[PDB]
């Protein structure tokens, strides 16, 4: 529809629709965020300077993410953005460390951007917590594990790389 930018990716909805509802979620380090949850199945393109992805998702669920990109960092960047954008519970529960989401004064930062900045610091716990699954052998596609190494047999749940 209208595109928007998030995490350095231009998102464009290419299919589906959603309604929104506010939910007060509880992070892994026991902070509350009031997030606008998108309810319904949707597909988006994500266009970055250094990676591209196609995301299928539903309410707080990433169903498929196909990514291409120039190097390990740029592919990881896309996966982190997509995992945050999915609003999944395992992502909310993967938050660690300082209680730095609490508003300091009258700031009212955007919770989705708060989450993104947290996981851009270090996505190791996010990726470890996300889940891995066996994959089918689809020529041209490969899996990617939580330590960012490729695998032809297993991948982070829902995620596949289209090999350059």
């Amino acid at each position: 529809s209208s595109s928007f930018s998030f995490g350095g990716f231009t998102f464009k909805r290419t299919s589906g629709s959603s309604v929104k509802r506010e939910e007060e979620v509880l992070t892994g380090n026991l902070q509350t965020l009031k997030i606008r949850v998108h309810e319904g199945y949707e597909e988006f393109t994500m266009v970055g300077r250094r990676a591209t992805a196609i995301l299928r998702k539903a309410t707080r669920r990433l169903i498929q993410l196909i990514v291409s990109g120039r190097d390990e960092q740029s592919i990881a960047e896309a996966i982190i953005v997509a995992m945050v954008f999915s609003q999944e519970d395992c992502m909310i529960k993967a938050v660690r460390g300082d209680l730095n989401f609490v508003n300091r004064a009258n700031q009212r930062l955007n919770p989705m951007h708060q989450l993104l900045r947290h996981f851009q610091k270090d996505a190791k716990v996010l990726f470890q917590n996300w889940g891995v699954e066996p994959i089918d052998n689809v020529m041209g596609m490969i899996g990617i594990l939580p330590d960012m190494t490729p695998s032809i047999e297993m991948s982070m749940r829902g995620v596949r790389i289209s090999k350059m």
